[PDB]
């Protein structure tokens, strides 16, 4: 079996991220019960592993912040907090769906990556070729590539707001690359608000 | 165009890079001979972007070994740029098969895995299995979990001995796992060493 790395937490803590790794599993509709509990550990035990890298990480950041060190010193010592949060989410990034793989098919951990991301993937492609219908097929490719990518960093961020912040950055991204390619950002919203209406 | 990141480098390293990058695309056997070039490029410019993350790591490590510093001020100093080292891979991982699905295939993308790792997973997966033919399922399926991590780290490595290595580290996973299930490995190679023979 999967056990749940539970032992020495804040019950409370471990009831809300158990409840919310089964609302995700519960969404892939498995018919081997069994396997089901198996998948919904092994996802509750990463948010604990993420959750344990950030304490570090915090820990350390207000120990520079409450030290005497102040110009370079202080930032690079800032600057390696974070790396070596980094470094731990390197470490640990491929072993996730390594053990998702035992029990899951790519599909399937595809649906686990987008329930922890809130599918904000799907949501922002569909969004994006609706308010620009004339967009060219290499074009689409290359704004669903950088969606996948920022799904990689959001799945490994600390918290919602982080996560939303991680896809913000790979839309501005998105922005920028079609500006560059001629694209008017402000009249293409502008049209689609009119298509929204027009289509009622 | 993909260009290819050259600006400023040993023209005898570049050919190197190319000539190394040129196999594996031409083992693709893919018929637009533009997109070819730009698979090439894609693949070339990560390996000058690992080239140029070790040559920091490496100038950092050597400053700290030629410093004062001596006990843990040494040794901590080392874990910080090895940390930098591993931030830097982390934050370009998921950015080559993002640039390779412009124009390759999930099977052609894990066929440039397997290019820059030498085969190791199939080699190592095939030979597992030769030496110990009563398997079962679920411990094929983890023993090719355990190669599939092991190829994203080795994708990153180094240079060719650092490859072997990171296989090297999960090949000793695999092993421990066999034991603690049971397998007496001395007598599962002895054994497939008969098979060899009389196979003949």
């Amino acid at each position: 079996a999967v056990d749940l790395n539970k032992e020495n937490r804040d019950p409370k803590y471990v009831e809300s991220i158990v409840n919310r790794s089964q609302k995700i599993v519960d969404k892939l509709g498995l018919t081997d019960a069994k396997v089901a509990e198996d998948v919904c550990n092994v996802i509750a035990n990463r948010y604990f592993e993420l959750n344990d890298i950030y304490e570090i990480r915090d820990a350390k950041v207000k120990a520079v912040k409450e030290s005497g060190l102040t110009g370079d010193a202080k930032n690079e010592a800032l600057k390696a907090a974070e790396n070596e949060k980094d470094a731990a989410l390197y470490r640990s990034h491929f072993a996730f769906p390594a053990s998702l793989s035992l029990f899951l098919n790519e599909e399937q951990i595809e649906a686990v990556k987008d329930g922890m991301t809130y599918g904000v993937v799907k949501v922002t492609y569909e969004a994006t070729l609706d308010m620009i219908p004339s967009l060219k097929e290499e074009e689409k490719v290359q704004i669903y590539a950088w969606l996948v990518e920022a799904r990689e960093f959001a799945m490994d961020a600390e918290n919602s707001n982080k996560k939303h912040a991680a896809f913000g950055k790979y839309k501005g991204r998105i922005n920028n690359y079609l500006a560059k390619r001629g694209y008017n950002l402000t009249k293409e919203r502008e049209e689609w608000a009119k298509r929204v209406k027009a289509r009622g």
